[PDB]
């Protein structure tokens, strides 16, 4: 049966809740973002208001085959009634497309759910400063102080650097990126742009991107896999075995892979800085496991939640166990019992 964190009390809403049939008493629902645990359960048989913004709303429309009258996309930033209440879409700097909600209730009550977000500083200077806060429905995936990584333009600086100075040292090497959902585009991207290159990919995943809104995508990204040097693969077969095999498909254009699997967090950031991470290797295949993330590291969740001050938290994420549960409401004391609300 749903659970009550993706409910919305006062209302008749639910968040990211498409496969627990009809939810009894549900009027809207939306959907944060398009990643398969969130949309699990649409398809062009669905017939409820589903709420969302602009590019998730292409992406149902397109790989779905939701039906467009079904289909409510809202504008960015802008106060917007939804069955008789106030709501507002803001960017979650998580995948594209991806937001969170603020629903004002009509007794006074005002809720942020964050879908899934990387929390930022300029967060801070949004819609979200005008108005207080009560209850956050919080994406808690990293809420634990073992999660640190580095800054998203760290970890592109690293690849762009690697893969420039890999391709320049040997033309014939191609290099590889995996991937098994939208985001994290800006990794294959910058690399193709340093390289004078476009990204090469499977019919579905360049209709995938074409959906993304995303500025002169037409210029970076191809069906033709012979005219490009940036390859990319699902994430699955970035292994020896998977990589081995696509180097035999190539015809002997190319002697060396260079690949590489943005992961969210590996044990290897508890020691290990960004400058000194390093590949395997297996004769001529090197594999790099990059720390882009696209959810909150521990200390910038805890910046957001003491800025914003709410007078509830609702965890979202890591809610199936006793241990977790009552781990992440000890830290929500302390960030309070420090911050002093
Ligand atoms: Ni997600």
């Amino acid at each position: 049966t749903c659970p009550f964190y993706k409910k919305i009390p006062g209302t008749g809403f639910t968040v990211d809740a498409f496969q627990y049939g009809v939810v009894e008493g549900c009027t809207a629902y939306f959907l944060t973002h398009f990643h398969s645990d969130h949309y699990a359960g649409l398809s062009k048989h669905f017939t409820f208001p589903v709420y969302c913004s602009e590019i998730t709303g292409n992406l149902l429309k397109n790989k779905l085959h939701v039906q467009e009258q079904y289909i409510h996309p809202l504008p960015l930033d802008t106060e917007c009634i939804v069955n008789g209440v106030k709501v507002v879409l803001l960017d979650a700097n998580h995948c594209p497309g991806a937001v969170m909600i603020l629903f004002y209730l009509p007794n006074g009550t005002v809720i942020l759910h964050t879908g899934d977000f990387r929390a930022d500083p300029s967060m801070e200077r949004s819609l979200l400063a005008d108005q207080k806060v009560h209850m956050l429905y919080l994406d808690t995936t990293y809420c634990s102080p073992e999660y640190t990584f580095p800054s998203q333009q760290e970890v592109i600086r690293f690849a762009i650097n690697t893969a420039f100075e890999a391709v320049t040292l040997n033309p014939h090497a191609l290099v590889v990126c995996g991937t098994y959902s939208i985001g994290k585009e800006k990794v294959f991207l910058a690399i193709a742009d340093v390289l004078g290159s476009k990204v090469g990919m499977s019919q579905e995943k360049y209709k995938t991107l074409q959906c993304l809104n995303i500025p002169e995508i037409n210029s970076l990204i191809t069906t033709d896999m012979c005219s490009s040097l940036v390859h990319l693969l699902p994430m699955m077969q970035i292994n020896f075995k998977g990589l081995q095999s696509h180097l035999k498909k190539c015809g002997g254009k190319y002697n060396q892979i260079l690949a590489f699997r943005p992961t969210g967090w590996t044990h290897s950031n508890k020691f290990t800085r960004i400058a000194d991470v390093i590949p395997q290797t297996k004769g001529n295949i090197s594999i790099y496991g990059i720390p882009y993330s696209e959810h909150s590291s521990y200390l910038e969740m805890k910046r957001f939640v003491q800025w914003l001050k709410p007078q509830k938290i609702i965890p979202t994420v890591n809610v199936g166990t006793w241990k977790s549960r009552s781990t992440m409401e000890k830290y929500f004391r302390e960030w309070k019992l420090e911050a002093g609300y």
